[PDB]
């Protein structure tokens, strides 16, 4: 057995795998990584905990009965081993039968997902690949981090904005004077990387509490990054930002403080929003101590908010939470509008950013050239989170940006790389409307709660039993990685890009899938071609084994750590002008006017969500954060020891105010359980100040594990939070999701025992 080490990446960072006798016994952090994620370890555990899956398994009554099988015991765990052969028969003959039968519309291929680096190994586009050669698929589009944010965003400024470099670091460092953390926890988001992660948020930050720089935080939470910097912290009720943004406009109106000639020289629609500003269209003025009503944040503290920010450089840094609710797209809507008013934009340090505490969003570009990948080579799309409206209402009509379309007729879904049976919204809507689905078949090296639901399991290997290549830095492009096998597959995994291979051979297309190429083919013809664009632009990079046995190539930073967003559009806004229709920014949109929607109006307005903390004639009490894990990556590495240092009696932790806590006579480390009109969930309290009063932290990613399958709204008993969530768009205009518009009451739990089955496999599966 092999001694000795290799160097890989993944979502966490580049590490060194130390490996005894044909084992991974230890990741250690590359050495240039300025700040690693102590969540590596969960990555190794990965490899090898209890609910790895060993072998390719097919659900009883499926195997017995096929599209007459009783679909309500989805998920109870009888399975069946078969052989790889068998497994991969079958699945080729349900694919063409579907395919046949139903046609492309039949076939839902979106398989939205986290999946793993790589640019051979990308489970979700060999999917595709493999579903293109079998006749066509319905895709999803858009994504659940910015749903709502990348549609409006558009017909606002032009392009999507979420995704693209702001301005960089250093620059902040010298220019900024007021840093506002808006709906944004970068000490905890940076961890990860969607390509690998530099962790080039972390020197960011530290440069700008070195500087003395003034940091202003809004969030329900006192996070890590409120500590970092010993933050003025702002708590408003959460889902009313959009309040408390309107209330500081109408004090620089009210007080005359506003740039009238960034306004008059570089937005379009300023004179519409007014009226509504002033309350002249529904006599109720946007004033301070009007949003204080709503959000519970002081008036006063509204207004010197207002003043401070209009008399220093500041820079506007906000999350994406806020737009992952309801009417999501007025949040950064009238973020933008606000930062207008402020007339920064496009100033060094000043302005707006939304991806500072995204994949390493700000980190200085380098020259070098980007890396490619494999490619894949009722309406035939549908928005991501429409999923389950789609199987509940085939052929209906939907609203998206301003067209109108029908959903298809989904008879089956194919998974890989993704768990929607923990990242989808109400849980109890979605376990009966999935028995639509014929076939249901997964593709995963964990038994979450989506591979336990499936018709038909396959076991894939992880980043770690394979070779691949992939970029280091979604945005600073830091370098090329060589991501090499360091252990030889566990059990019977297959990597997913074998198993699709054969199903495509089995469908009669094999040669039209793999090109001819191997794994090392593959690999080495995206290298070249990065070389070939780096040596036209005048990068030098060795040749692919020089580079191979390196293992690494790092780029050179030009003139990135200059870059200062919309500096040009600010320089000469005759020469460039936005991509909107008035080349402006667009305050007030002509085109969603036309569009006509009663949930998205025209201009940034506040509007009632669903549910509200607080908000009239609300029915629970608490307001359920559920946001991203400090120690997960969504639901990833929650069945490893890493689980153990955040538990709670065995469930998800639940952070819950004193005040809270006492009312309901709750005592810290007591299990609750949390519910709704949507479902209820069991978890383990921690009592906190650090949550705001009439505010729980539940993050999202815990696997749910229910009590009885077959029994409806039954009880899940480990703690995920999408079990209480409900399942609508934020508007027609973007249908994105509203994953954090979340009321619940909590009560001590005093039931019966239960016993915790989700971090052990099926017994079946031993
Ligand atoms: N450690 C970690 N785990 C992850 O699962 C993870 N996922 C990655 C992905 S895909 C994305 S998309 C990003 C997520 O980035 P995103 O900004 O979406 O993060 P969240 O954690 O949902 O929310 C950030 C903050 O918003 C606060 N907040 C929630 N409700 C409100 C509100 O109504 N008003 C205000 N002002 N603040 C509010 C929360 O309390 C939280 O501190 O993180 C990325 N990074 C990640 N890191
Ligand atoms: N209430 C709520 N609040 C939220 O803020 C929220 N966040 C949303 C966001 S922004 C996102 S992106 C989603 C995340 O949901 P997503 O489904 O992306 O979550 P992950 O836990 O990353 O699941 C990825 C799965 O891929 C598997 N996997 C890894 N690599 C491979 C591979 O190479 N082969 C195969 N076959 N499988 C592999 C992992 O083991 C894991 O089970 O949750 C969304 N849901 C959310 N709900």
């Amino acid at each position: 057995l092999a001694n000795g080490t290799v160097m890989s990446g993944s979502h966490w960072g580049v590490f060194t795998a130390t490996v005894e006798n044909g084992r991974a016994t230890a990741f250690t952090p590359w050495e240039k990584d300025p700040h690693p994620t102590p969540m590596l370890e969960g990555v190794l555990d990965s490899i090898y905990s209890p609910t790895r899956i060993k072998y390719p398994m097919v659900r009883r009554e499926f195997l017995e009965k096929g599209v007459n099988a009783d679909r309500s015991t989805r998920g109870n765990g009888d399975f069946v081993r078969v052989s790889w052969d068998q497994a991969l028969d079958l699945v080729a003959a349900e694919v063409k039968r579907v395919e046949e039968t139903y046609g492309p519309q039949g076939v839902f291929g979106g398989s939205y997902g986290w999946k793993s680096p790589g640019r051979l190994h990308n489970c979700t586009t060999l999917l595709r690949r493999m579903l293109t050669l079998a006749g066509g698929y319905v895709n999803g589009a858009g994504d659940y981090s910015t749903g709502a944010a990348q549609v409006i965003m558009p017909h606002v400024v032009g392009t999507l904005e979420v995704y693209e470099q702001q301005t960089a670091w250093p620059v902040l460092a010298e220019n900024t004077e007021v840093m506002v953390f808006w709906a944004a926890d970068p000490i905890k988001t940076s961890q990860i990387g969607w390509v690998i992660p530099e962790h080039g948020a972390y020197p960011g930050l530290e440069a700008l509490k070195a500087k003395g720089t003034k940091v202003i935080v809004i969030d329900p939470v006192r996070t890590k990054t409120v500590e970092f910097f010993g933050a003025d912290h702002v708590t408003p009720k959460p889902q009313t930002d959009v309040a408390i943004m309107l209330g500081m406009a109408h004090t620089l109106v009210a007080e005359d403080l506003y740039d009238k000639d960034f306004i008059a020289n570089y937005t379009s629609g300023f004179d519409k929003f007014l009226p509504y500003l002033m309350g002249e269209t529904d006599s109720t003025p946007k004033t301070a101590e009007w949003a204080s009503d709503i959000s519970g944040v002081p008036a006063e503290t509204i207004k010197e908010l207002a003043r401070l920010f209009k008399s220093k450089r500041t820079m506007l840094a906000a999350g994406w939470s806020m737009q992952r609710m309801h009417h999501g797209e007025q949040a950064h809507w009238m973020l933008v509008t606000l930062a207008s008013m402020l007339g920064q934009i496009g100033l060094p340090g000043g302005g707006f950013g939304l991806s500072y505490h995204y994949s390493g969003g700000g980190t200085p570009s380098s020259s070098g050239p980007a890396l490619s990948g494999i490619t894949d080579g009722g309406a035939s799309v549908i928005p991501v989170a429409r999923v389950v409206d789609m199987l509940e209402n085939p052929g209906a009509e939907f609203d998206f940006n301003g067209t109108r379309s029908k959903f298809p007729d989904v008879k089956m879904a194919y998974w890989v790389g993704g768990n929607p049976f923990v990242h989808h919204q109400d849980r109890n809507r979605m376990v009966k409307a999935w028995e639509k689905l014929e076939t249901f078949i997964v593709h995963d090296f964990q038994w979450t709660p989506t591979a336990r639901h499936a018709d038909i399991v396959l076991p894939a290997t992880t980043s770690y039993e394979r070779n691949d290549i992939e970029t280091i830095g979604d945005y600073s492009n830091t370098g090329i990685l060589a991501m090499k096998k360091i252990v030889e597959p566990l059990y019977e995994a297959r990597s997913d890009y074998d198993i699709f291979a054969a199903v495509a051979e089995r469908l009669g297309k094999g040669k039209e899938f793999t090109e001819g190429k191997d794994e090392m083919g593959w690999i080495k013809s995206f290298y070249d071609d990065a070389a070939k664009q780096g040596k036209a632009g005048g990068v030098e990079m060795p040749a692919f084994d020089a580079f191979w046995a390196e293992g690494i190539v790092e780029f050179p930073v030009t003139d990135g750590a200059d870059f200062v967003r919309y500096a040009s559009f600010r320089e000469d806004p005759l020469l460039n002008p936005l991509g909107t229709p008035t080349g402006l920014i667009e305050i007030y949109s002509k085109n969603i006017e036309k569009m006509g929607y009663d949930d998205c109006p025209a201009h940034p307005t506040w509007m009632e969500p669903l549910e509200r903390l607080d908000g009239p004639g609300a029915k629970y009490p608490l307001h359920i954060a559920a946001s991203h894990p400090f120690n997960r990556l969504h639901s990833q590495l929650n069945g490893t020891v890493l689980r153990e240092g955040y538990a709670v009696q065995g469930h998800e932790p639940c952070l819950m105010h004193p005040d809270d806590a006492a009312a309901r006579g709750i005592a810290d480390g007591d299990v609750v359980r949390v519910h709704n009109d949507r479902g209820q969930i069991l978890t383990g309290v921690k009592v906190t100040d650090a949550v705001m009063k009439g505010v729980i932290q539940i993050y999202e990613g815990g696997w749910y594990d229910p009590s009885d399958v077959t029994e409806a709204g039954t009880l899940d008993k480990y703690g995920d939070v999408n079990v209480l969530s409900a399942d609508i768009g934020t508007s027609k205009l973007a249908q994105g999701n509203c994953g954090q518009t979340v009321l619940a009451e909590v009560e001590k739990y005093t039931g019966p025992a239960v016993t915790l089955t989700g971090f052990v496999a099926p017994k079946a599966a031993e």
